[PDB]
């Protein structure tokens, strides 16, 4: 029995969860629920990350204290997360006991070690704030083409790109008033001192080769140290012995992973299990389920700063690409770009799961949700394949013997076919291949589909002294819908408690090899409904 720590990356506060949150999250839950019902060890962790100017801005302008603000949104995502069923053990915040005492002793374990250097630099503050300005909060003159009112290190009417000092006439987004360059000094961590440990870590064949491939390309760039303070005013943790300085939020939003999972052992009593999981010697798995925007954050700082601080380091990083909608990045503008709140007021949180779990693989590229296809799909493999072999059969089973399945297999052959599928299945979920595994998931549905077609129970029905060869077909095809619903039980988890309430039983991996014989099942109600594009065009719709 495995003992596995699963997170997906840390949200942001200052936006509501959508559809690209979903797919990572949808992606790591699956894999999680797999793991559970193979009898593993699991610990699934989250947080909100919680940290930083933007943060800190917001809540200014709101009025509010950024705890406030941080605490309404922290209640938001998790309202949604909890409306798609993503079955965390914990989630937590990186703005947290647990977190700064942790972000406090990696650096104090960094610096004691060498890899923290002090330096001097120059940036854009602005005067009657008082504070320093990212670039995204500069705006001035494009100097190339002379547009107003460009934002940043680009212009977007001409594309050029520049330093913002560059910027003609610039303002502080902030107070409007006209920035100056003011010096500071910064606090960095010494990245390059772990180039050879990080190498030979993206040799190992661990890492997806397309991310191996990115981090080739960063050391070919050149690592650099990377700057880890930011100056007052920020929302954040305060650097011990330097007054007016704090961490930056990427070096804290990491360390929440390891926050969250203390958390959850001092709520539970737990005492061992943070060193067990934690410390250099762990025989515990750690895996970070991340997008593809994030990886230098989690493939190269993050490693090293657990390596210099004496933890353990992750077992493997699972990188998903974007997703898109009908081909497309979101947009606003189309409506396509849709919060998960808003998804849950038109569709059930099975069909998202199940469409991406359908598209999904164990590379990097992007995941589409062309809303056609959606409609199409769930009603064509959730409805017309997986749920008819339940509603197909129950009825007569119900109606005319009483809710008990026969006392035999009628095929015991074909039984063993679905069985005998499990280890290949099983195996495409562990290896994060759900599109194959769904493959094989729907053509053993055909398979079953095609048994009670050459059966013809609404045939058998009608004819005179059939009742038995009745019930020994609607059995087996109940008994071939507890396999398929086994191995869609990870993807499916509403339905498949409907499922075991139809079934009367708990559905379990090593369960299948006992199919349910001489066995009362209950009546329902429709198991699952058909969707249709109306219901698409109303999702758009509503979010424009
Ligand atoms: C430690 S993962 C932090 C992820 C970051 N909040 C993001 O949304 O990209
Ligand atoms: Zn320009």
């Amino acid at each position: 029995a495995k003992k596995i720590l699963v997170t997906c990356a840390l949200p942001y506060a200052n936006g509501s969860i959508h559809l690209g949150h979903m797919l990572e999250h949808i992606q790591a839950d699956v894999w999680v629920r797999y793991q559970r019902m193979r009898g593993h060890e699991v610990n699934f962790i989250c947080a909100d990350d919680a940290h930083g100017t933007p943060i800190m801005l917001k809540a200014q302008q709101l009025g509010i204290t950024p705890e406030q603000m941080i605490g309404e949104m922290s209640q938001e995502h998790q309202t949604d997360f909890a409306g798609f069923n993503i079955s965390y053990d914990n989630y937590h915040s990186t703005h947290s006991e647990e977190n700064r005492q942790l972000s406090e002793l990696i650096y104090s374990r960094l610096k004691e070690n060498g890899f923290i250097k002090n330096r001097t630099i120059s940036q854009l503050y602005d005067p009657e704030k008082g504070m320093f300005l990212p670039d995204r909060f500069v705006k001035g003159t494009c100097p190339k083409c002379k547009s107003p009112d460009q934002y940043g290190d680009n212009c977007e009417v001409c594309g050029a790109t520049y330093s913002p000092t560059e910027l003609i006439e610039p303002k502080s987004v902030v107070s409007g008033a006209t920035p100056v360059m003011r010096d500071s000094e910064h606090f960095f961590f010494d990245l390059p001192s772990f180039s050879e440990m990080l190498q030979a870590w993206t040799r190992s064949g661990a890492l997806q080769e397309q991310v191996a491939n990115k981090m080739q390309e960063w050391f070919e760039s050149g690592l650099q140290q990377w700057d880890i303070s930011r100056d007052a005013p920020y929302f954040g943790f305060e650097i011990p012995n330097a007054p007016g300085k704090y961490f930056y939020v990427w070096l804290d939003a990491p360390i929440g992973y390891m926050g969250s999972f203390k958390n959850l052992c001092d709520k539970r009593g737990d005492s061992v299990s943070f060193d067990e999981y934690w410390k250099k010697d762990s025989t515990a798995e750690l895996y970070h389920f991340i997008g593809k925007d994030i990886i230098y954050f989690h493939s190269l700082f993050w490693p090293a700063m657990l390596e210099g601080s004496n933890f353990r380091k992750p077992s493997n990083l699972f990188v998903h690409g974007y997703v898109t909608v009908n081909g497309a990045k979101m947009s606003k503008s189309r409506g396509t770009f849709i919060k998960a709140s808003t998804w849950l007021n038109h569709f059930d949180a099975d069909s998202l799961r199940y469409y991406y779990t359908a598209k999904l693989s164990s590379r990097i590229d992007d995941i589409d949700l062309n809303l056609e296809d959606f409609v199409q799909r769930v009603n064509a493999d959730i409805v017309n394949k997986v749920v008819n072999l339940a509603s197909r059969n129950a009825g007569f089973i119900n109606k005319r013997f009483d809710g008990v399945l026969a006392s035999e297999l009628a095929d015991p052959q074909l039984y063993k076919t679905f069985t005998d599928a499990a280890e290949v299945i099983g195996e495409a979920w562990e290896s994060r291949e759900f599109g194959k595994a769904v493959r094989e998931i729907m053509a053993l549905a055909d398979l079953a589909n095609r048994y009670v077609d050459e059966q013809a129970p609404w045939v058998v029905a009608k004819q005179e002294g059939r009742d038995a060869d009745l019930q020994a077909i609607c059995s087996m095809g109940i008994n071939l819908f507890r396999v398929l619903m086994t191995y869609l039980k990870p993807v499916l988890p509403k339905l498949t408690e409907r499922a075991e309430a139809f079934l009367n039983t708990e559905l379990t991996w090593d369960g299948i090899q006992q199919p349910l014989l001489g066995h009362k099942v209950n009546p329902f109600k429709a198991l699952y409904n058909r969707i249709d594009m109306r219901q698409v065009e109303a999702l758009v719709e509503a979010s424009k």
